[PDB]
């Protein structure tokens, strides 16, 4: 069968935490007062919830309310426990309260409100400096959750809220986040298509924090190259082909061979043979001001097939790309 894998950092963080820390199934929710929050407007709807802008009438502060769809079960406690474990950490969204919604008959999570600019408008205005700055801010959030034994598993532009006025960033939607336990096999049906790591796309279940680093690399590529998303697959199979057209097929084979993984045979008629490309080919007159040798080297070190070969969040924060960012 497949060769096992372990995280190269924070491997045993949960192993040595009290059981209450990671055993979310036994978590007892502490309920707030549902009457404290008045819904103002629907912001949107996901497969798992509806999100509302609201006012906390005990301080007249704006907040956001995520009313969970009855979609799934102990997933609710998992998200709640993770939010509580990570609360107060750098750039982690703050869960302010949890109340029982009387209409949905489900829990409603109340989060701090971020006056953000949607990524669909923001990304085309970001300067070279902004990209490095905000990347560093995401890395703070990722090193924090990884150091706390948690992988996000859904890093993507929508989940990184940015208040461009106050230069403030929050990583949100921990609904797919999980605790890392060495040797544990995880569901590969996480992350948005364009941000799925090769490990998910080849159906390798013993993955780790390094998944988030692939996703971050996908975000970086889309920002510095001005192509969002960067790997634009039509389905999960084509997604791997898109990746292989850039990183090349020989290294994909080296990857699956290392872990004694077999590709889905459906790739036999679609994958082809592809050389690894140099990143410079994606540079052109309209994005060159966002590209530097430092950016290309950093991106190159995030986007590796082998999840064990990717930069960790902490290592990423040491990269020359961030030397120009004010500390
Ligand atoms: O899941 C969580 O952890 C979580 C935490 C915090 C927020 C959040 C989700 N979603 C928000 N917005 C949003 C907008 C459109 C669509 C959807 C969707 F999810 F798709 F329904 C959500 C949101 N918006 C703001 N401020 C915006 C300027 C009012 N602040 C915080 C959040």
């Amino acid at each position: 069968g497949p060769v096992p894998s372990r995280a190269r950092v924070y491997t045993d963080v949960n192993t040595h935490r009290p059981r209450e820390y990671w055993d979310y199934e036994s978590h007892v929710v502490e309920w707030g007062n549902q009457d404290d929050y008045q819904l103002v407007r629907k912001l949107g709807r996901g497969k798992y919830s509806e999100v509302f802008e609201a006012i906390n009438i005990t301080n007249n502060e704006k907040v956001v309310v995520k009313i969970l769809k009855p979609v799934k079960k102990k997933k609710i406690k998992r998200e709640i426990k993770i939010l509580e474990n990570l609360r107060g950490g750098p750039n982690i969204i703050t869960l302010a309260d949890i109340v029982k919604d009387p209409v949905s008959r489900t829990p409603a999570l109340v989060f701090e409100h971020v006056n953000n600019t949607d990524f669909k408008q923001l990304y085309q205005t970001l300067t070279d400096y902004d990209i490095r700055f905000y990347m560093y801010e995401i890395l703070k959030a990722l090193d924090y959750c990884h150091s706390m034994g948690i992988m996000h598993r859904d890093v993507k532009p929508h989940n990184v809220m940015i208040d461009h006025e106050h230069r403030k960033l929050r990583l949100i939607d921990w609904g797919l986040a999980e605790f890392y336990h060495p040797g544990q096999e995880y569901n590969v049906r996480v992350a948005s298509r364009y941000f799925k790591g090769p490990e998910l796309l080849v159906d390798y279940q013993m993955y780790d924090y390094s998944l988030d680093m692939w996703s971050l690399g996908c975000m970086l590529a889309s920002m510095i190259f001005r192509k969002e998303p960067f790997f634009h697959g039509h389905d999960n199979y084509d997604q791997l082909v898109r990746i292989a057209k850039v990183l090349g097929t020989e290294d994909l084979y080296d990857y699956i061979d290392k872990y004694n993984i077999e590709l889905d045979p459906r790739f036999n008629d679609i994958l082809g043979r592809h050389s690894r490309k140099r990143w410079e080919r994606f540079v052109h007159s309209e994005n060159q001001h966002l590209v530097s040798p430092e950016a290309l080297d950093f991106l190159d070190k995030l986007l590796r097939y082998d999840h064990q070969s990717r930069l960790t969040a902490r290592e990423a924060m040491e990269h020359p790309y961030f030397y120009t960012v004010v500390k």
